[PDB]
């Protein structure tokens, strides 16, 4: 496959990136170094992951080593929910830039549509356990994102975990200056997202699929939960193609015109997951994988479900 997709800001984005949520800080520097050495050119980051400094050490070393040029990398980060404040967005972006050792990001996302009360805590709670909202809405936060483009801090802006009506709100914003380039959402065979993906694609927004392996290391995993990697129907498709189940799970979103960001800190898996450019799933394979949808989500959070902008009450 062509390795990059054209965004609506005119830049090209690698369709395969390395995820970094849960990558331990003592392992992620090596993971990113290995990833760049074996061909990855896109790293997905976030301030809330608490490991951007260590990701940045790797990026900077590989730039210094001249393994890659900065223009060949595509570095993504995300604005956390406690920084949806006009006066906090720039500083949040600049902290991420300082940690990652960069003078611009290729793409900066609103991590979740919901703003939370600013402060030290990433999830400020009331005494009954509900998140404490911010009064600032997705339109004013979007305007703040647009300023980052105009100041040279970021080349593209986008959104993450926005539902259909939230994307529409952004697109219908009075005075909209820059459209979102990307909507990054959970997507895999058990949460296939056909409706939201067609909506976004019809509007020229590129969709990035997160948790493509079903996030087996999520901290809230339970025994009885479904397991993509162990699903014998997916294993059978993989065997037919002489590939691993993970490789099928990565190739699947690629053939839907999605970007995909599997996470690993295991060097052998980082390499395995990149070897997805020399086979094709058939249309029948694709439709069969889509048939496994069960509307199952890795990422959801009870403490945030009353926030007025919590995204998963809407059907899509
Ligand atoms: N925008 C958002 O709200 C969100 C963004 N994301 C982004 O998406 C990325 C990917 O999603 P994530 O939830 O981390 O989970 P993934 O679906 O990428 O699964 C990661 C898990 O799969 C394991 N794994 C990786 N490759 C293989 C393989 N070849 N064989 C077997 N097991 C494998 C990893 O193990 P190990 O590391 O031990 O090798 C890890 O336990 C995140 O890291 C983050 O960057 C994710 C959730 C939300
Ligand atoms: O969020 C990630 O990228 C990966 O996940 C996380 C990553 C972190 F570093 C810290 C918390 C999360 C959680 S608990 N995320 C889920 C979540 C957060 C906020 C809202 Br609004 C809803 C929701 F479902």
């Amino acid at each position: 496959m062509a390795s990059r997709i054209l965004l609506n800001n005119g830049a090209k984005m690698p369709i395969l990136g390395l995820g970094t949520w849960k990558s331990p800080p003592g392992q992620v520097t090596e993971a990113v170094k290995v990833a760049i050495d074996v061909g990855y050119r896109h790293i997905d980051c976030a301030h809330v992951y608490q490991n951007e400094n260590e990701v940045g050490v790797a990026i900077q070393e590989k730039l210094r080593e001249q393994v890659v040029k900065r223009e060949e990398l595509f570095i993504v980060s995300k604005l956390w929910c406690t920084y949806h404040e006009k006066g906090l967005v720039k500083g949040a972006c600049q902290k991420t830039l300082s940690d990652l050792k960069l003078d611009y990001l290729d793409l900066y996302l609103i991590h979740w549509p919901t703003g939370f009360k600013p402060g030290k805590e990433f999830f400020p709670l009331d005494e009954s356990g509900n998140v404490v909202p911010s009064d600032t809405n997705i339109l004013d936060t979007w305007a703040a994102m647009e300023e980052l483009v105009d100041e040279g801090l970021v080349k593209a802006i986008g959104i993450s975990n926005f539902n259909h009506l939230q994307v529409e709100m952004i697109l219908n914003k009075p005075g909209l200056k820059y459209k979102p380039a990307v909507n990054q959402i959970e997507c895999h065979p058990y949460l296939t997202q056909e409706k939201l993906i067609q909506y976004c694609q019809s509007k020229g927004i590129v969709v990035t699929a997160y948790s493509p392996l079903g996030s087996p290391d999520r901290p809230w995993a339970k025994p009885e939960d479904p397991s993509l990697l162990e699903d014998p129907r997916i294993k059978a498709i993989a065997a037919k193609h002489n590939k691993t189940t993970a490789q099928v799970l990565i190739r699947f979103p690629m053939q839907r015109n999605l970007v995909v960001i599997p996470k690993s800190v295991t060097p052998e898996r980082i390499a395995e997951n990149f070897k997805v450019f020399d086979f094709e799933l058939s249309s029948q394979d694709m439709t069969t994988l889509l048939s496994y949808n069960r509307n199952w989500r890795v990422c959801a959070l009870l403490s945030c479900t009353s926030h007025k902008d919590y995204p998963f009450h809407e059907e899509f």
